[PDB]
């Protein structure tokens, strides 16, 4: 009669889903069953704190639709991880948070137990679900509710709580095996109405200056083939925002990106696709023509008309919706006016001649826009890489300046504009990828999650870590108000050289205060697939505050 | 007529209510209210994360018994913050964290605003109170609750929440100065009933094992002078738990530290001191005699039968209780048995002898007791410092080793257990009092907050961290037991030289390997008052998993 | 310029998306705005309690799919109407309560405002949604979004919070005319993945004994002839749920009803139609074949692997999903084996035979077999009426013996089991469709919302209450086991008249203690379409308990 336990049954649980990485940070009581899921041949990352884990997490979800698995202990590492479950859900990436947790019993009754925390409770408010498990016969459809529940609709992060006495309680080896879950198709296909899909084709057809908008919905779905395919055949202009830029390479005749105010304000009919009309797009409000008319691709009937109305929401996911449009455009073909094209391309050359300047201009110190010249200019002949970017003229200027070439390869701050993504993200794309990783970082920003690069180091991680190091937050030159002589609220150390801090971890450190030599270190990070910081002096009055 | 607005208002409440330092991260909304907090004499500290600013100013409250102030951004620095200020509340250190909130009326609708969150509602599990200001002619009284909130009772944080808007709105200048609000004794004392007074003294005068117990409320109250003089009058053995240790010095003849196991089991009445029965002392059960009667001093009569019956509830402020119990012992004197303080002695002589051949005898690679025994040594001779500790056996053996000879000097990972704490309390408490502080960390401990460095070296302050470098999670040795040479999820990077991180700022590191370079090394640090880290090289096989 | 304010913009928006009838009790700050919507044409029904005005809004919604509108007033009526606004979301009938609320600057400040509350807030943990609405131009958006949240996915209870200030502010009439949002479609279709559509029809056609349920969420679809059609075609045997009762008319060849046990145990692939594996239907596990199959059409993704692993999935909309299973079937027909319609049918046969005999049986006094078979006799004869049904033994019996003959013609307890929804049940059922309502009424349920029979004859509404008054709960010959005399626990008052309740409010009473009286008194109160209450004298000693 050969017995198991919870622990097993979880880790044989996660191995059947394929599972093969988890994230986390360990101690009571967790610490074993990372060494077992170990043991059975998933990847175990451990981090310096478990928001850096928590984010990994999310960035693998957003990667592969497949949930990120982030592994913490009770309440301390708890409310850690849970800080990036909110992110994940605010973001739609799929993840699923694994937490230990206390004495049931100890725990209602508020006695003061060991890391106390109705868990479960505490991360309602920021997961499409919390879960807690008490019984061992229950890990499997407990895993499999927390699967469908974080890829299914608009992805989130799930709650998962395992208490202490779960993880140790018994049952017989066989009947375990029974309630294990196997989950196929977590996410199946949502078909649109075809009524909505017709309306959508004849309104873009009757269009003046039609826009598409590509959000993060859009990058997340994978339809890249059939947005290129409908894009092209309609030749309609289209505006990717941050985490979309990629899905049509950023140099497309067709992207506005180089003309957005002017595309938002004069386009007459807009298609959404996977993207909110929240303050990213100020709305729909400010900057907008007054009579926009809009066309909505998104899997949750509970965001339309949030903001704006929408003229015709096209409710679905966002891969059997394009199939939809791209079939009913086949049947019922258009030509986007090519006067509108013409005159987006008119403002588009007026600010990219405005661009190419400041990115051409050498200065002493650099300034955001020859250091990121010299960054574009690498980062076009490693198409391979993926970009994680955080910071505010850092994040910014990033954004504009770096085109994507490839799909699902940019990651930031995202929709609650978070410091602190940047070496989680990375660390979560490159152990998802396999790739070498380029951070560009603000130097408050990487301040959230510096020490995480020990991570990088332990891991032999082919990331390349980019700190504009300007001094402070938006800018380096603040002064004491008072005439007392302290650091001002925005001032970070004068002259810090983060590029010395991998010398505890025997990575490498570049500092560089000129554009040839920026290339030279960017250029031989990635070839080198060493962990390395680039600490890049810039003129702490060449950033903007907001 | 001169205007002013809801920012300098905020500004003057707190002035007028003696503060004196802000602990924060800015951004928008609050960066302008930094400056000029700053430019009116506030010293303003930033740091790399919210987390260590909150728990900055838990210890600052702890210090004062002054509500210490942590200031946020909204969404994703808050709730960095609100982790922090859930700290405080479950250790009952007073706090106010205030933070920027974004537009009422679209968080209410859920429209998508820049960092969208009901803060308020979100903090309330993990405060004390959360209120949130929406008219700057309330901005005095808020702040008046606030404070009342954070020290009255059981102290712990406070949410006052800033909306933008509230922080722009206007009014006249001389109304708005008659809107501030000083508050006066913002916690004032409450007397026990005088029959439990008697009942306590009456029943510790029948005792014939009689132990008090000094808990981390006794520390907060500041009543030294009474716990010493009570003690030393009746001679009563007592058990400092962490952050009591000090209240009497470590070295006193009547504690039974070293007997702490037999000091529990053998007691017949135990008087808890600001102590609550909750995990730290084992809930009352385990350990314990079966039949101790209690004596409970709290100022929380919720708290008092939360896990045993307690025979002689004292609910009052600790220092009004013992003020009552030092004039009834007066009136009715009484002398703890001498065979009971003998037989304590016999044990703690046991122990003593245990630990003096551990301390004692070299070893290399060090191990913990080695190495805290040369911490020791120095820390002897320097009874002016703060000492900050985090870790499992960096932490447990520190606390053993480790003598207190002043109150309020030792702060650590609390009820809660969290890792992260050491920078940011290292930072609260070289702030508040002007005094040098040692902090003794786990390297995974470390890794929490360990971008604070920075922020040390930015305000230039006599912190002298001492890393326990073992290698990782209680143990260096781990294997991946899948065969494929991974590191163990307990296993940090092998020999890092943590020492090295301070070249980055321009601080201070030393490499130790020996007991005589640890004396050295941290004398040095200690009287230079300059930022450092020393790195310690621990046998990777010293530490026990718990 | 002509003016507007907030209360006239949302009655208007009201108007504007087809709200006809709003349930309701006023006070402060709704009362005008109650006057007002009736002014301008919408139908206000006041109540005596906001629970039932809640349940007539639910009622309201399950009936229509135009969610129904429920107004209180702030705390005291808001937390009475939440009550109501929970089992709503519980059952998945749409609906959206309008609360009014007090002053957000002094309820943000807890300073005790009068009805102090954060409404919405309170409102998260038991609706889809809950908004708030701070300015009067954002009334007719947030209208819209509580529209479309209430009535897509599984339809439930949305909270609309409207702060008195907001219904006070004013704007331009022309200006707020602009705001006002209709909703077209609130609702879109869902259509499922064809690869699920396929293998659900695959998987019947090689099932050996196929069971349809037919549940909730299959009447609420109104797709109640592609389930006939379905049904009818491969020949399935069904089971209706109790709400789906008269899909198919209960008398239907092909129910299972009355082999429910044998069925369930048996069947090996089974189809739920809007059917969770909740407790009602024992989570698919006790009385259960071990290996069923289970295919299930429901809309929300998050119900698939609740509680048995899902074979087949149709996720998306009942009545797109049943066209597409209808288009497939049509293409690969199969029949349902006759051996297993067989063994059903002799099953079937003898509960009927068992039924027959207790139905047929007359005593003195009645029991709830004879009663309900008068009942039924009545009720043959009269299939134009709503039947409302709670209590115990009253509703067990009244199930499985009242034959339903349309579908959405029975309002029971529902999935919480709630005592107190007949009264608001049958007054929203008797508004929304004109016709009358027969309540079968458990005395103990009765009790819970009586007061209402005079809000039933305020409005003249043609209500039948049919109580079944067996002196208590479940029965009513319980003793004090003290021996002291008092009614036991579960006793009501010997031998109450109900009827004669409706003297006070000039409605009409009946007692009946046969078949024959009993009969002739539902026929009349049907007929005369005049409140009225039947008290039924039941033996206090036929009910069952649990
Ligand atoms: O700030 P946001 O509102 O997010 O706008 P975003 O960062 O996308 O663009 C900012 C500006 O840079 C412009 N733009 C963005 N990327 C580029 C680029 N690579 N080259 C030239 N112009 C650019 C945008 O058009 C916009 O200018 P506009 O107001 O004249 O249209
Ligand atoms: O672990 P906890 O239950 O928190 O106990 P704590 O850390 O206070 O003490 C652990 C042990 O070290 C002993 N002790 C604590 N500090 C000292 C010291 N400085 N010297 C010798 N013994 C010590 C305690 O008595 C206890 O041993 P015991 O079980 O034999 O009494
Ligand atoms: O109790 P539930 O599990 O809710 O079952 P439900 O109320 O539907 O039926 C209870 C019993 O009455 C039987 N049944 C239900 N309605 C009828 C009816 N009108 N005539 C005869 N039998 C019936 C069921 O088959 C079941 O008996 P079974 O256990 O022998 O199958
Ligand atoms: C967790 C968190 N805390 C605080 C903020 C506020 N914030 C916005 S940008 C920013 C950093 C800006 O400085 P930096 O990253 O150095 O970029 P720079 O503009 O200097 O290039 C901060 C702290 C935030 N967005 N997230
Ligand atoms: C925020 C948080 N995450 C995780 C834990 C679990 N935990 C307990 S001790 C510990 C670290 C132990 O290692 P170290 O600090 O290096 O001390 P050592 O025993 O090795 O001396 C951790 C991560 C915690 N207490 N808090
Ligand atoms: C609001 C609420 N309170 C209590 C209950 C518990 N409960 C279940 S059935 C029932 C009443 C049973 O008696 P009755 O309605 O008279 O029906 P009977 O069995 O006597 O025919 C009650 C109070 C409930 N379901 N809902
Ligand atoms: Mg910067
Ligand atoms: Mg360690
Ligand atoms: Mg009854």
């Amino acid at each position: 009669l050969q017995m198991t336990d919870g622990m097993h049954i979880i880790v044989e649980a996660l191995k059947q889903n394929n599972i093969d990485t988890i994230y986390g940070v360990v101690g009571i009581p967790v610490t074993d069953m990372a060494r077992h899921a170990q043991a059975e041949g998933i990847r175990y990352i451990g981090f310096r704190h478990e928001q850096s884990a928590g984010y990994a997490a999310a960035a693998s979800g957003f990667l592969t639709q497949k949930p990120g698995i982030c592994l913490t202990v009770s309440a301390p590492g708890f409310l850690n991880g849970l800080t990036a479950l909110a992110n994940a859900t605010v973001n739609g990436f799929p993840m699923i948070m694994i937490s230990g947790s206390s004495d049931r019993a100890i725990v209602d009754l508020q006695q003061g137990d060991y890391e106390e925390l109705d868990q479960m409770n505490a991360a309602k408010p920021y997961a499409k679900a919390a879960f807690r498990v008490n019984q061992p016969q229950d890990l499997g459809i407990a895993l499999a509710r927390a699967i469908r529940v974080s890829v299914s609709g608009r992805p989130g992060g799930v709650y998962l709580d395992l208490p202490a006495n779960v993880l140790a309680a018994t049952m017989e080896k066989d009947e375990a095996l029974t309630t294990i879950v196997k989950v196929e198709n977590p996410s199946p296909a949502l078909l649109p109405c075809p009524k909505s899909v017709t309306s959508a084709i004849s309104l873009l057809a009757k269009a003046e200056r039609p826009l598409i908008i590509l959000g993060k919905g859009a990058a997340y779905s994978q339809a890249d083939e059939q947005l290129r395919e409908f894009i092209e055949s309609a030749q309609i202009p289209f505006l990717p925002m941050s985490m979309a830029k990629g899905i049509l390479e950023d140099t497309h005749p067709l992207s506005a990106a180089a003309a957005r105010s002017f595309a938002l304000a004069n386009a007459d009919v807009v298609m959404l696709v996977g993207a909110r009309l929240n303050w990213l797009l100020a709305h729909g409000k400010k900057g907008w023509a007054a009579d926009t008319q809009f066309i909505q691709l998104d899997i949750e009937p509970q965001e339309i008309d949030s903001n704006r109305p929408i003229a015709v929401p096209v409710v679905g996911d966002i891969a059997s919706s394009m199939q939809g449009m791209l079939a009913e455009l086949k049947q019922n073909t258009f030509t986007t006016p090519l006067v509108w094209r013409d005159i987006l391309n008119i403002h588009k050359q007026q600010n990219a001649q405005k661009m190419h300047e400041k990115l051409s201009t050498d200065t002493q110190p650099l300034n955001y826009f020859n250091a990121l010249s010299a960054v574009r200019d690498v980062l076009r002949e490693n198409q391979d890489i993926y970009l994680v970017n955080e910071g505010a003229n850092t994040l910014d200027n990033a954004r504009n300046i770096i085109d994507m070439y490839k799909p699902r390869r940019r990651l930031d701050c995202g929709t609650w504009g978070v410091m602190g993504i940047g070496m989680g993200y990375a660390i979560g794309a490159s152990v998802t990828s396999g790739s070498p990783v380029v951070a560009i970082e603000g130097d408050s920003a990487f301040g959230f999650s510096g020490m995480e690069i020990e991570t990088i180091c332990r891991y032999n991680l082919p990331v390349t870590i980019v700190i504009f190091n300007n001094g402070g937050i938006y800018r380096g030159d603040g002064v004491d108000l008072s005439g007392a002589g302290a650091p001002s609220p925005t001032d970070l150390l004068h002259h810090a050289r983060y590029d010395k801090l991998m010398d505890a971890f025997r990575g490498v450190g570049y500092n560089v205060t000129t554009t040839d030599e920026l290339r030279h270190a960017l250029t031989t990070g990635i070839q080198s697939r060493k962990p390395t910081i680039i600490n890049v002096v810039i003129d702490p009055a060449a950033g903007t505050e907001s």
